[PDB]
């Protein structure tokens, strides 16, 4: 019937990205900037934050503080950012930042920084909240608050959108604002893909993400207990889509939060994943932005 | 007394197989094709998927939409079943596969692709959903409808079944419809077993499944880290059985998912056991409904 | 103030219990023996069984049959049982039984095996099920029809208890019976010691289980990936132990479960660890009514 | 705006401790003791306690007794603190002690011999409960019995505090209580700093602590299954800290709980990482109170 989802997108056939330096595998690096903009009653929400902390089994709390997650936030923003971006300045691989506005604007100094190093702020939405129920006209104004507040920031407008807690509105809204390039809002494959669905018209990447090379599995119920789980599980995935490469290169994202991998105990895994990844030639370490640029110059939207 | 369950089976007296070319185990791989099939409102159900997938925590939402939800689902049947299919392909393993009827439906290539490959398609039911509480007349006419389905799709009717999440009359309609040789509705031996309770009468083949060698606990509460440690479960497995295979051989069954084993991560550590299953010799590598036949020739209904 | 605790127990005195052979450690492998037992409509429940298998997300259903968690019950007593049962022969390990009474009724074969094998039957309770919340009454009763059972079963009446989800009368009521030896329901120290509020005044032994060095955390939130994860939780608890027991010698207790260990699998990283502590000399593997009747000899009641 | 937390602190300029022997990073284990003091309806408690225990998925019972919960709880009072202190006492290492003063009420011995091996005590509350909801006045009133009870207990007052579970005053009531000298209840930074809004006005001390280089982590939801992952956990954290040490030397704690790493199968663990941090050079091993007048003498506050 007239089903709203694409089960099958590319099937068998998936195209050739023609990667930069004639790359076997894409990596995309990306470093989460929420904190400051995540659930609390100082931002004006109904309840305290409980997702993605050392909290492992927190409930929101109902008109209340709870200051340890408060506490757990903070490490994020206060210790575990610089640290991780002192990491990929030493190995000079780019960030793709999912900076959320409010957050950003909480540290603009932090944000200036990452600009200043050359990585690309991309938007995580106004708030760090689900938007799953929320009206479409106040999630519509809420995008158009956060571009305007990242742009300020910035002195660019942001080129790509993130939400993560999307609701069924979510990416119709992204597309039929325009000025974006790309959105990262999907699960669904291995290689970017132009929206099939834009209501625009105007052609529209999605750069699908990921939920399983993401550091946020330290803090979730089922989830690596220590770094090298995710070393292991990061390598695994570099070794099958780097062999894929030989013949048809594909990439991966790997997702990073400041108040989780931001912890030496954390850390050290990544900085090994980098190590081995930065051991093997043809490995393109690159941000959205400039796939979603090659992607278009490469296999424009017919 | 008349207690309706069988706790003691074959007790300490289990039958020998005599798997050809005297295997001392016989492996069975199955690959179960949800994708499409599963909970939403699209679908017609009062809620949306929470089973299964990399949002660990997820619950189920009435009268709506889940997008990450679905898009990790599209991940299954984009992307997910041709990296796996490429990979049993490589080292000429047959596989069985679990095929929705609905899932099948909305993509009936993939279907034809697996049929031409040489996989036997088991039906896994109408729909992907709890069948614990549905009155049996509506059980019953899924299952009719499944069997349906299938058989235009495949141009061959179906020979086992397996439901998953059953209800109390689930493997009793299975036995009375008539058309099965067998079904995978328990988890309760190593071995195939005549069912003893078929009010039919007809000779029907009973062929364990598995929860523990199975990829869906990479996303369950309690559940592997990192692939090696689906890889080291499977190979204790093999290794116990293999080694009681000398005198008194068994059979194994290894759940897949699309849209779990699918991605890069967790492919690898499926692809070293296959190699590590391919280094001994005596290993039966096979379809479920092989198994059946095997049964019947072997040890026929008396 | 009079506080019904003892928080303090031995102090940083305990005794040295003079295992046989001078033994460094005393090591009691338990096999518990539930199934058939369990929570279930058909035993006169209200609800079905959820604690302790695959399904790890498992929630009791009222007034319903869970057919997948009878079935993965069923494994157990078809299959497991005869496989461990077997392990323990091969390296002439004594077994403690906590032996369910209404599970032994449901199979009365293998518990005569288990006996004419010179496994103790230890009793588990009447039922499976949850005594926090029952009538001092009906746990009474309970409790000595667990003892008629067993005995007709056995031949002997059992001279241990141990219920596991015990309510607060649970322990009193086993020390006003007057026939037990020692009981189990404790996880307070490394010792057996003489409860010290028996109002029968008799001596009754305390011999303390455990929850930790116990197969159920296979299918628990937090537990074992692997079977290598159990075995080396075992091996560092038998290092450390062994280690003390130059001056100061204790026991371990590992508890198995047929449903749980029985699968080959996790069977694997059992026989690695029988196999660790066979490697060193001055280990006692005993049954607890053996440890029972060598602390009267050893360390009589004053 | 006038937000009320510091998501900023330090920025990338974080100052140089200059640790006692030129060490490279300071290394706080910290022991607590809560048994005793948790929750329980003889304390008076509504209800049964039910965090950090081998019972991971346990609930807390109103009006009830949880006999197998409590029977956890002597484990670490009877047995596991006298292990973890002469573990301690083998290597030379001092402690902080986080001691609930109703559980040090219960056991004075301990609490004397703790003293008399010149470890620190620090006040971790009058009771084991969450304070999230606690009327100011009866906390302030816990505040100040807990301050009676230890000073009694020990022949010196507590100079540094730590709740855990802390309300939204319990911070503001530490500092205006007047006596101490640091308090713990933030997980925010790897280093100490002065409260920078003490509406005392006078130096108070915020040495952060951790969930996540903590033993708790056994019990927890998402959590190590074996010791060696909380070794490999701990050794990643100081491997990260210590490099960074070249030039810019932090902090790590390290928590622990007497009735979790108590146990022999966790302590191999905590042993493992105590003989790998002691074969560096340049590590200070230290308790919190000497942290504190460190900072003072070396960095006071302007």
């Amino acid at each position: 019937v007239d089903y709203p989802r694409d089960l099958i997108g590319y099937g068998s056939n998936p195209p050739h990205p023609h990667w930069p330096g004639k790359a076997r595998i894409a990596l995309s690096f990306v470093l989460n900037y929420e904190e400051g903009g995540e659930r609390n009653i100082l931002h004006g929400d109904k309840e305290s934050e409980a997702f993605l902390s050392e909290m492992v089994s927190a409930q929101p709390l109902q008109g209340e503080r709870n200051m340890s997650m408060e506490s757990l936030y903070e490490y994020g923003s206060r210790a575990g950012v610089w640290r991780i971006l002192k990491l990929f300045k030493a190995f000079d691989i780019p960030l793709t930042i999912f900076a959320v506005a409010m957050a950003a604007q909480r540290h603009p100094d932090v944000i200036r920084a990452m600009v200043a190093a050359g990585h690309e702020i991309c938007s995580h939405g106004y708030r760090w909240i689900d938007y799953q129920y929320m009206d479409e006209a106040q999630e519509r104004e809420h995008m158009l608050e956060a571009i305007r507040i990242l742009t300020e920031l910035t002195g660019e407008r942001p080129l790509g959108w993130y939400t993560g807690r999307t609701g069924p509105n979510t990416r119709r809204l992204v597309m039929e604002e325009g000025g974006f390039l790309y959105d990262c809002d999907t699960y669904d494959d291995d290689l970017p893909y132009w929206e099939p669905n834009n209501p625009t018209g105007k052609p529209h990447l999605v750069i699908p993400y990921t939920l399983d090379t993401n550091d946020m599995r330290f803090t979730q119920v089922q989830g690596f207990n220590k770094g090298d789980d995710f070393f292991e599980y990061l390598k695994d995935a570099f070794d099958v889509l780097y062999a894929e490469g030989a013949e048809a290169p594909k990439m991966l994202s790997i997702g990073l939060h400041c108040r989780l991998i931001g912890r030496p105990a954390r850390l050290a895994a990544l900085q090994r994943f980098i190590e081995y990844a930065k051991s093997h030639e043809q490995v393109w370490f690159t941000r959205r932005v400039d796939i979603a640029r090659h992607w278009h110059a490469t296999h424009p939207y017919t």
